[PDB]
């Protein structure tokens, strides 16, 4: 390993994961890394620093080439570099497209569970969630694509945010599913927003389909939003890009950038995001390496010691979904147990609707020895239920 | 003196100020300066950097203390602690409560000529300016108090737009002004924003009245905003903080910047701004001498060698307002020419509507050195009209 995957970074005071918490308490529950970030990325930072005065910023061609050479080379999938607008962050711009591309009471769809902060801005800003659930049954979730498309038929459902790789399930859809979904929202006149902030973290050989790859009978619907945030433990950087290869969509997306603040980055975002795309290839190859040890690890252990519990089985991202049915608990009253018995913080399914009140969400995105610790805390906290 | 006013920060190429010029351009109309930022600012960002992972951030109880201590030290008035909402931008605050406090096609009130972007806020969110225009006579500004009372109200004047220190004229509106203005909206039910981002820049022995310091009569309807920006040369930090005593109106205001993705921190914000605000007064003192040298040798030229223009007495903020009147040449016609003939870079008057085609604006927030080269450049452009 060149990289550090051992030592925890220790945080400022004002840190949600780790700032306030009890002597001995162990967060695994809000999706940022326990790792330090790759020093090619540190590097680019501490260099900008040195400008020592911080005025207004433009994005540079250097931002959409690097943005377009690592979706080239980690994905095989070249975007063209004109399709690419930068923005402040993922939600932020999910949020400025829900005002520019609906009105107050359209309705917009999401595949439920799904992340939660889809549900404020949609309903924060007016618009009315409708979901397709995905349909769960053997320890798998699936489409009722029936159920979908006359969802995305229905005049009012004017907007699609779709999850790929879907979070919390950790589920890189397959390129025709990509295909289909892009279709169906094509021939429906929705706007499908592809969510793809965890598209770098696939972990099987798999990869993902981005929506902007489909073909132009349905490339003139789709959004792909990418960022650093995920892949590089930068989600203060607030720095993403939507790839928009319609013309006249992509331009109105960017005036509602500007609109909303979103539009402009700050003093680190293009130099730091150039360097994590430019340079991050091998710290995500040694990351990913890691993470498959830990989901190793945390899967061996569950189905060894905790037959109770049913890690889902996932394909992207470092955070486990974990079906506590046989509990039977409400995974809100689950989570504070557990934390008070053995100051273990994991994330309640609830706040994803759906069937989260079912599950449990768990950040494997630490050193092995956190994973360690919190498997044996989550053990502890399920057989002394028993009692 | 303690700090550097000498020495131009050599910037990196995406810069707005300094990005694709031509050889030998002197750029001097976008407001950010051209002097190092506070070394105590700069400590607290190469500290920050070392933690080396950036998740998730808070805002500190201790950002909106530093701000009230700044308040107080600097302005003699103290906000409550409890008064105060983070937001990423003055501007981006302004276009949340645009839309969260007034109706499309409702009219906000401005004083022209004032801050472009406070028109592109407003239209651009499907508001309409109106506007009182501030009437100019002796190369001074004044207020019509009953046109701006008759306005005011106007039923669907919901709002106005309140620039304190007026920019870009540069004038710190007096007690009695600020207390009439406020009197004025609330006893009509109308909003004021008071955009106070110039706030520290006040060049003579006056000072600003915060908004937030009228009396309860009105201070229910006020909103002030702040931001270590402009003082401080950090328009590319995104931090900024609202000041709004209503606590129902700031219920929603804070809502609607979490709605528009400017409620939350980057990685930089919170130790740099709580930096400037805690240890920034020292370096601000140096500034405003060598601010006030800058006028005063601009003044001293151009009243002995271009008495073809008029800088304009004010006594904030470093942008000098000068009436091109006497050139019978329109602003932007003159700002063209002007670039051509000597790569001097000024901001033309006409953006600013009102009475802004006969003005231009310049920016001496420049070392000495630069400003004796603009100022050159401008009696050689004014001397070179009538050859
Ligand atoms: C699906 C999804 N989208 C967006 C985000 C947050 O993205 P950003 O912090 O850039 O707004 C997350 C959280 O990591 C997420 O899981
Ligand atoms: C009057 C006024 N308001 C707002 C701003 C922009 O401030 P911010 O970048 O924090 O949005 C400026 C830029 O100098 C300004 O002059």
């Amino acid at each position: 390993k060149q990289y550090d995957f051992t030592h925890v970074p220790k945080r400022q005071g004002n840190s949600i994961k780790w700032g306030g918490l009890k002597e001995k308490e162990l967060p695994m529950w809000i999706a940022e890394m326990d790792f330090r970030i790759a020093p090619e990325i540190m590097t680019s930072m501490e260099e900008k620093l040195k400008v020592a005065a911080f005025g207004y910023e433009s994005v540079p061609a250097e931002y959409y080439k690097a943005v377009a050479d690592w979706e080239e080379i980690e994905h095989r999938a070249r975007p063209k570099e004109d399709w690419c607008v930068f923005a402040s962050g993922v939600v932020p711009a999910i949020s400025a497209m829900v005002r520019q591309f609906t009105s107050p009471g359209d309705q917009i769809l999401v595949q439920e569970p799904v992340y939660n902060m889809f549900y404020s801005v949609i309903e924060g800003n007016g618009r009315r969630v409708i979901s397709s659930d995905l349909i769960y049954e053997n320890s798998k979730y699936s489409v009722n694509w029936a159920d979908l498309e006359e969802k995305l038929a229905t005049p009012s459902v004017r907007m699609m945010v779709f999850c790929n790789p879907h979070n919390p399930i950790g589920y890189a859809w397959s390129e025709e599913e990509v295909k289909r979904i892009a279709e169906l929202c094509a021939k429906h006149q929705v706007l499908l927003i592809s969510d793809e902030i965890h598209g770098d973290l696939v972990l099987t050989d798999e990869d993902i389909t981005p929506a902007f790859t489909v073909d132009w009978d349905a490339k003139n619907w789709v959004v792909s939003l990418i960022s650093p945030s995920k892949t590089f433990n930068l989600a203060a950087l607030h720095a993403a890009c939507a790839i928009i290869p319609n013309p006249d969509l992509r331009a109105r997306a960017e005036e509602s950038f500007f609109l909303a603040g979103i539009g402009e980055p700050n003093l680190l975002a293009i130099p730091a995001a150039i360097a994590a795309y430019e340079e991050g290839h091998n710290w995500l190859r040694e990351l990913k390496q890691v993470l498959r040890d830990n989901f190793a690890y945390a899967r061996e252990f569950l189905a060894k010691e905790v037959p109770e519990v049913k890690v889902l089985d996932s394909n992207a991202s470092y955070l486990a979904w974990v079906d506590i049915s046989a509990l039977g608990m409400n995974a809100e009253d689950f989570c504070k147990y557990l934390r008070e018995k053995t100051g273990l913080i994991i994330s309640a399914g609830n706040g994803y609707r759906g069937n989260g009140h079912e599950f449990v969400r768990i950040n494997l995105a630490c050193p092995k020895e956190l994973v360690i610790d919190g498997m044996q805390r989550l053990k502890q906290g399920v057989l002394n239920l028993n009692n």
